[PDB]
DNA sequence: TACATACAC
DNA sequence: TATGGTGTATGTA
């Protein structure tokens, strides 16, 4: 079953618009609107001079990164198929061919794929996923659960690189180049596992991965997809290629490469989201090989990191080498709530949220100079205030001492309205090197 | 240092 | 009735 591409739109607008929500919407819309506007001014003051000064700047550049792009490693990412739906249709038979999603009726974490048949979406609200599908079965979360399989696939992706990424629960970054090197003259006893009557995987990257896969299956009663490269970036974008429950793998050869990234939508990228893909499609650029052709435009509208980072993806670079993630730059908590205007309240949640954090400070022994209040009111609109100190804090008190008065000052400000809130949240921030 | 925006899960 | 939460990067002032 399923429904039509066009049915959808259409109920999610019947259902979204005039909400709040949906008024917060279209303020930012129109603020993405008119900074593309901005940039397309800047375009018509670029003179064809301009164009041929910064072409040759940037193919100086392009030469540099060319003549260094490393093909020697192999990279796999690894990443499970409707990870928390997969989870509860594991656990409870009921749910064998019905569609369905992780959440609440306030919204959505995930969906399987018989409920992505209909529109039904990762953070999408529950009573509009019901609409589009009101066969639909929601099914409340259990992190802990998730955690737990999650610990399952770690261990046997630590087999592989025991300096993996992960990057979340359900997904993760191996390097295994050096696994490959060993493995090469690896007898069939080393590489045979059991189902859950035995079988062998062979010495090769692809192999490599169907075992990955298949030890995860085994274990988890779980498929995972697979991406294969000679970098992250490439990686990452493969996974979703023959997903779910399946592999692709680009070779470690320039050509191919290239081929791969031929005519392939920016979007798709690992740090190209719904804003870049607007503003860079309204300079006609779509896929990879537009995004080189227009390299010395690019290199005039946007930063220079934007403009290097676009220029690695056009030409099929990435990271090569996994960074063990060291020291954090922040640790926070929010939450969203039924409106509070009572000043008091809105005090005592304060409280409780600096409570928390001080918490979650105590547990790593971690102490921080910055404390940053966020703000949410009932339309949506979000302000974040934050406050510097000399000495480190770090107990409920002393936070709460510094977020108290931030949040005085909103108060304060608007007086003498309310503070009509929806969210509020505290941040610390500013730990010692 | 302060604030907003964009992005990822 | 209803649109969640944590963390990093970065552009600007
Ligand atoms: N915005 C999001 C995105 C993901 N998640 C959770 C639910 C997902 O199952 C899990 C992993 O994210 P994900 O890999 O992008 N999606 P998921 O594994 O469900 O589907 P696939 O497209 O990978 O098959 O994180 C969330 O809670 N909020
Ligand atoms: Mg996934
Ligand atoms: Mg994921
Ligand atoms: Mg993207």
């Amino acid at each position: 079953e399923g429904l039509d591409k066009e049915k959808i739109n259409k109920i999610i607008m019947e259902a979204t618009k005039g909400s709040r929500f949906y008024g917060n919407e279209l303020k930012k819309e129109k603020q993405v609107n008119q900074r593309i506007e901005n940039m397309m001014q800047q375009k018509a003051q670029i003179t064809s001079q301009q164009l041929r000064k910064a072409q040759l700047q940037v193919d100086r550049f392009a030469m540099e990164l060319e003549q260094s792009r490393n093909l020697s490693n192999t990279i796999v990412h690894i990443d499970m198929d409707a990870f928390y739906a997969a989870v509860e249709m594991r656990d409870n038979p009921e749910l064998k061919d019905k569609p369905i999603a992780v959440g609440s009726m306030s919204m959505l974490s995930t969906s399987n794929y018989h409920a992505r048949r209909f529109g039904v979406r990762a953070a999408m609200p529950g009573f509009i996923a019901k609409r589009l599908c009101p066969q639909l079965i929601i099914v409340p979360p259990n992190f802990d659960k998730y955690r737990a399989v999650s610990k399952e696939v770690k261990e046997i992706l630590a087999d592989y690189d025991p300096n993996f990424m992960a990057m979340s629960l359900d997904e993760a970054y191996l390097n295994i180049t050096k696994h490959l090197e060993e493995r090469q003259n690896w007898p069939e006893d080393k590489r045979r596992y059991f189902i859950k009557n035995s079988v062998v995987f062979g010495t090769s990257a692809q192999e490599v991965v169907k075992e990955i896969r298949f030890r995860i299956e085994q274990k988890t009663t779980l498929t995972a997809s697979a991406g294969i490269a000679p970098n992250t970036m490439l990686a990452k974008v493969c996974s979703d290629k023959n997903k779910p429950n399946g592999q692709y793998q680009i070779l470690p050869n320039r050509q191919a490469v290239m081929d791969f990234i031929k005519d392939l939508p920016i979007r798709k990228v690992s740090g190209i989201g719904k804003v870049t893909e607007k503003m860079l499609k309204a300079l006609g650029i779509i896929t990879c090989t537009e995004l080189y052709q227009q390299r010395a435009l690019l290199s005039l509208l946007f930063s220079e990191t934007s403009w290097h980072y676009f220029l690695h993806i056009s030409l099929g670079l990435g990271s090569t080498h996994l960074t063990r993630d060291g020291e954090r730059k922040s640790m926070s908590v929010e939450r969203t709530f039924s409106e509070i205007n009572k000043a008091e309240e809105q005090y005592s949640l304060c409280q409780e949220l600096c409570s928390e954090l001080a918490q979650d400070l105590q547990k790593e022994r971690l102490k921080g100079r910055t404390v940053t209040i966020k703000l949410k009111n009932v339309n949506f609109e979000v302000k974040t205030r934050a406050s510097t100190v000399s000495s480190v804090v770090s107990t409920a008190e002393e936070i709460f001492a510094i977020a108290k008065e931030l949040l005085k000052t909103e108060i304060d400000a608007d007086f003498p309205h309310p503070l009509r809130l929806r969210l509020m949240g505290v941040r610390i921030s500013s730990f010692p090197n």
